[PDB]
């Protein structure tokens, strides 16, 4: 009955998407977006059928079967031809912002899964929230949890963290650690509490929360996702098995609840400690870049090169808060960004800038 | 500015609720209703200045500074007087089916602070609420905490139990406990957490309040306190709510909702949550509920044999494990009633339970 685009299908969240659609009805999948993975997307348009692609990427999908759009305005163009009910927004990086707001244009529901595009360009996507009205669901396990209990009032919003591959790590060993230490960016971005750092922004946008209101905590059992801290005592936590599928039927189906498996109660051990600043370096940025879309759009670009750099063998881990700190440096006094085109800008010159300081760093 | 009147203004609950009004602004206290205990009763009276009284206990009120209703009917007639934008109905026992009936009747809210009520005559409350619109906010921890996550949804509703004074105790030790085994929130709410019969009234109170079947309730003994509530539901998500075991919590909640009073704030540390299914063996009285949950007849008798058997343990008159044995056999005694139709059937059931489980008791007393 209900219509729904996937954008970025062929990654984890998309996947997983298509997996729920396998487990519950009520839904029919009319367009997908994908980057290059040209295998998996043939399987998936063949599985669900799909008559409708976006591609963002350079490769070739003839099919005259199905309608094809390509270029740096397939997504936008094929969500104005098909205006779906839902559409999950599942791109990774940066793209993901001009992704947001065509889906917001288009559709009748977004179901949000990129960061980058509240954290670079939050401004914007609250600009067209606003004008158009559509609905808007976080998939992001932690803001699906607090999306549940939320409320105008709060003392203090908690986001839990794993703490990373290294949160067991002396602080001596950990500059030293290597891809083998701590193995993908979202992996990398744990470890760092980089991808922490992001939830918070995230949060601040969706919820109108200021940063003083938001308190994270290491969470070593994964069982709590979120909680909200009332002014009289009262505390609404968010408890389930760590499984992405989850929020993402929450998302999708709201405000009906998708019959999976159910929680049922047992005896557990509830951790909860503050995050390190010796050991977590990035995170701590936060308070310098909060404020300042210039600031938070450099934090993501700088780190979206210097994982990479991690990842090629470039730069050890200890680098990665270093490339971030220094390019950081290099856009003090930025102005705030405006519109999509200073955003985009921004971003591209800190991509450059974190390269130089990466070369550096070796 | 939120007229209040509390019914109950002596007891617990009603001293806690004062408590409230002295922290937080917006509310006024206009008028209280009170059974015999005179001394608090004027205290609160010259404190809060109340300018109204109702008396449903046979004492009187010396005072021409102020209007006090007094008689089978006084707290219907204060009402209908006041119209209070609020009412907390906190009067212990039976009486409080009446006095909720009125309260909807008068009020723009009732805050819920008696089990009677909904345990023996739910189905008359639920009929005078879709008539009237009356808002009803439970101030029960538990009710209140499944009010603030409930939906339409759930795959289980969750409450907790301390499981009582004797949840370490070894089954054979439980028949042979005395009062002070138990009672070292008021006695007979000490005793009915010892026997889980608090539970089996809090289950009742649930499926009443969020129209839920029995089947859709677990209860789970929590050592710890700390959840208040759960909510499971069939995606995999459970939503739990935590906070201090402070009855003015709950009690402020009802209150001011959709407002929330600024008191402690529970900031989260490192805890063990603890979830354990109740021993039938330890707690018999509260594995009647399957017995008892679809007559009335059944839940007032059970809740009459309860207020005997508890007032009859507390008097020495019966040991511990008697308690559920007053309840089982004054049950017995009620097989087959039918289903009461109106206040009137729910009184004559309560007064009949209590004279049959009275003589039980002597019974079991005796020997
Ligand atoms: N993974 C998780 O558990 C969670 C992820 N998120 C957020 O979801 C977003 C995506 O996550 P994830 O599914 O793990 O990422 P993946 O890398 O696993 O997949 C993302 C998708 O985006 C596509 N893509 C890649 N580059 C571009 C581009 N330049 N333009 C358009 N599309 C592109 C990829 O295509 P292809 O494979 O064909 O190259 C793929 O289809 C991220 O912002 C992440 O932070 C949020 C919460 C949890
Ligand atoms: O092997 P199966 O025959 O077991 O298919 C399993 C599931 O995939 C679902 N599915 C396939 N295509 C789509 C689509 N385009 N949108 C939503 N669900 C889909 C099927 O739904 P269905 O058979 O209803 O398309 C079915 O529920
Ligand atoms: N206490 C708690 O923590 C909780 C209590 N509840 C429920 O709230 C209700 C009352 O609670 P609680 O305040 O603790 O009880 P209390 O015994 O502390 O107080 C009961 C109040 O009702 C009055 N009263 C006594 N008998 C009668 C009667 N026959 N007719 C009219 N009024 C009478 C008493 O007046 P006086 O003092 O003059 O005799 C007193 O003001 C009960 O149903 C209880 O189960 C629910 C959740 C928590
Ligand atoms: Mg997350
Ligand atoms: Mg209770």
């Amino acid at each position: 009955e209900r219509t729904l685009v996937i954008l970025g299908a062929t990654g984890s969240i998309g996947t997983q998407t298509l997996d729920v659609l396998k487990k519950v009805k009520g839904i029919r999948l009319i367009g997908i977006s994908f980057h290059s993975n040209l295998e998996l997307a043939f399987k998936i348009v063949k599985e669900f059928n799909v008559k409708n692609v976006a591609i963002t990427g350079d490769v070739e999908f003839e099919d005259s079967s199905i309608n094809v759009w390509k270029g740096s305005h397939s997504i936008e163009e094929m969500l104005e031809a098909l205006k779906p009910d839902i559409t999950m927004v599942a791109v990774s990086g940066f793209s993901g912002l001009r992704a947001v707001l065509a889906s917001l244009e288009h559709s009748k529901r977004v179901c949000l899964a990129n960061k980058e595009s509240l954290v670079c360009g939050g401004f914007l996507v609250k600009k067209k929230l606003k004008e158009k009205g559509t609905e808007l669901i976080p998939v992001d396990s932690e803001h699906s949890a607090i999306f549940q209990v939320m409320e105008p009032e709060v003392e203090k919003v908690v986001l839990t963290a794993s703490g990373g591959a290294l949160r067991d790590w002396k602080i001596s060993k950990i500059d030293r650690a290597r891809p083998e230490d701590v193995l993908a960016r979202i992996t990398v971005d744990s470890a760092t509490m980089v991808n922490k750092a992001f939830e918070v922004l995230e949060a601040m946008e969706l919820f109108e929360l200021p940063f003083e209101k938001i308190e994270v905590k290491i969470h070593r059992e994964g069982l709590v996702h979120g909680a909200v801290v009332l002014p009289d005592g009262n505390v609404k936590m968010v408890v389930s098995p760590p499984d992405m599928r989850i929020p993402i039927s929450y998302a999708l189906f709201y405000p009906r609840r998708v019959a999976l498996e159910p929680f049922f109660l047992r005896t557990i051990s509830l951790s909860f400690e503050d995050p390190d600043p010796e050991k977590y370096p990035a995170f701590f940025l936060l308070k310098e870049i909060k404020d300042s879309y210039a600031l938070r759009t450099a934090f993501n670009a700088a780190d979206e090169v210097a994982v990479e750099a991690f990842l090629k063998g470039r730069i050890r881990f200890g680098g990665i808060h270093r490339v971030i700190e220094k390019t950081l440096e290099e856009f003090q006094g930025y102005p705030q960004p405006r519109t999509l085109d200073d955003v985009e800008r921004i971003h591209f010159e800190a991509i450059k800038k974190a390269e130089r300081v990466t070369e550096w760093l070796s």
